[PDB]
């Protein structure tokens, strides 16, 4: 079973922790990856009720199992905060335009 299901993509907690760890390191060092400059701030326009406090940052989580290193980010993202706490896992899949819905 999946801990997080984003459309057809299935993720486990370990997939999320690995992705998040790489993103937080880049965040602490002030470095970015890709044309969209990940990780970058997630404004939470959707108004998701996260358990952890703002500010939030987003990083792509890939169905391939590899950690993002540039190129297409896919539709899935891991959202984390300043204290490296997982806020949630979201996706463009099943959401209109460039909006987001939570992964179940
Ligand atoms: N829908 C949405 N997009 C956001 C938010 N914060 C940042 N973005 C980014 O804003 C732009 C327009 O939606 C996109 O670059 C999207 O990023 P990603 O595609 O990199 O996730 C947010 O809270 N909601
Ligand atoms: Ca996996």
């Amino acid at each position: 079973a999946c801990d997080y299901t984003c459309g057809s993509n299935c993720y486990s907690s370990s997939d999320v922790s690995t992705a998040q760890a790489a993103a937080y390191k880049l965040h602490e060092d002030g470095e970015t990856v890709g044309s969209n400059s990940y990780p970058h701030k997630y404004n939470n326009y959707e108004g998701f009720d996260f358990s952890v406090s703002s500010p939030y940052y987003e990083w792509p989580i890939l169905s391939s199992g590899d950690v993002y290193s540039g190129g297409s980010p896919g539709a899935d993202r891991v959202v984390f905060n300043e204290n490296n706490q997982l806020a949630g896992v979201i996706t463009h899949t099943g959401a209109s335009g460039n909006n987001f819905v939570e992964c179940t």
